[PDB]
């Protein structure tokens, strides 16, 4: 049926690894900043080391093996594992954050062409998720980081789902999910596809257009079903012209079928990136250590 993971899994030795301080904590657990210096060779990488208890092993060692299987210039790469009393996740360091802050906080200084350039980087990231058969389930601008303000690249599969076989559903069972990025038929019926994760796509634009705006902002998580069957949607944002708004607009369809495919989206945007400021309208967007060896170089 399906082709073997031949992928490498790396355990990193502690005494490879200098934590430097602590970068974020929160539901997901504790980030930090740190460097890695491999054996003797004279390198030193910027790295995130990621903690979340059997349960916690558990789960980090389901996200570590799909951060292993993954290789793509927008997708965030495993580095390897440390096998300490918690599990602990080394990957790159993204130096600037996730991007809902990043758009939250640099608002008066982002212009057209990188809010698209943004957009079709994120969905070459999905497409290659897809041709790995591979559901995310919790696509977000939360969850797309930033290594350079040109560079942005998905992370967090703490959700991703491989779908096997000739399987093109993924059935959930219970477990906290985030209601407005979601499918209607997710919501519904638990169901995860591709084309739920275009839905997830369209939301995460939504954020990247309204700079970090939340969605269905004071609507509780249990009337989105609701709100959704009758019909309405996210709002036009005031900098998007129609033909941006229609491509978000499509990735709610009712018909998961009818929303664009992952290719589609980049050959879109990538085509209004070619001329951003007919297709976003911003106030101002015309005015807008020696070893040190970053992860993507390290090969
Ligand atoms: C490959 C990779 C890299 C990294 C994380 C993950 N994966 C990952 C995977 N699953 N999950 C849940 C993950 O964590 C994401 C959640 C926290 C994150 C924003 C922390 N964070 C960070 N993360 C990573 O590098 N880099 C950072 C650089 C600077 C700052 C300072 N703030 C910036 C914005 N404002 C608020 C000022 C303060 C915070 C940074
Ligand atoms: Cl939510």
């Amino acid at each position: 049926g399906e082709a073997p993971n031949q992928a490498l899994l790396r355990i990193l030795k502690e005494t490879e690894f200098k934590k430097i301080k602590v970068l974020g904590s929160g539901a997901f657990g504790t980030v930090y900043k740190g460097l890695w210096i491999p054996e003797g060779e004279k390198v030193k990488i910027p790295v995130a080391i990621k903690e979340l208890s059997p349960k916690a092993n558990k789960e980090i060692l389901d996200e570590a093996y799909v951060m292993a299987s993954v290789d793509n210039p927008h997708v965030c790469r495993l580095l390897g594992i440390c096998l300490t009393s918690t599990v602990q996740l080394i990957t790159q360091l993204m130096p600037f954050g996730c991007l809902l802050d990043y758009v939250r906080e640099h608002k008066d200084n982002i212009g057209s062409q990188y809010l698209l350039n943004w957009c079709v980087q994120i969905a070459k990231g999905m497409n290659y998720l897809e041709d790995r058969r591979l559901v995310h389930r919790d696509l977000a601008a939360r969850n797309v980081l930033v290594k350079t303000p040109q560079h942005v690249k998905i992370t967090d599969f703490g959700l991703a789902k491989l779908l096997g076989a000739e399987e093109k559903e993924y059935h959930a069972e219970g477990g906290k999910v985030p209601i407005k990025w979601m499918a209607l038929e997710s919501i519904l019926h638990r169901i995860y596809t591709h084309q739920s994760d275009v839905w997830s796509y369209g939301v995460t634009v939504w954020e990247l257009m309204t700079f970090g705006s939340k969605p269905y902002d004071g609507i509780p998580a249990s009337e989105i079903s609701s709100i959704l069957e009758k019909g309405e949607r996210l709002p036009q944002p005031p900098i998007c012209t129609i033909d941006v708004y229609m491509i978000m607009v499509k990735c709610w369809m009712i018909d998961a079928d009818s929303r664009p495919k992952f290719r589609e989206l980049i050959i879109e945007f990538s085509k209004m990136a070619r001329d951003p400021q007919r297709y976003l309208v911003i106030q101002g967007d015309e005015r807008m250590m020696d070893d040190v060896v970053d992860a993507d170089e390290y090969l």
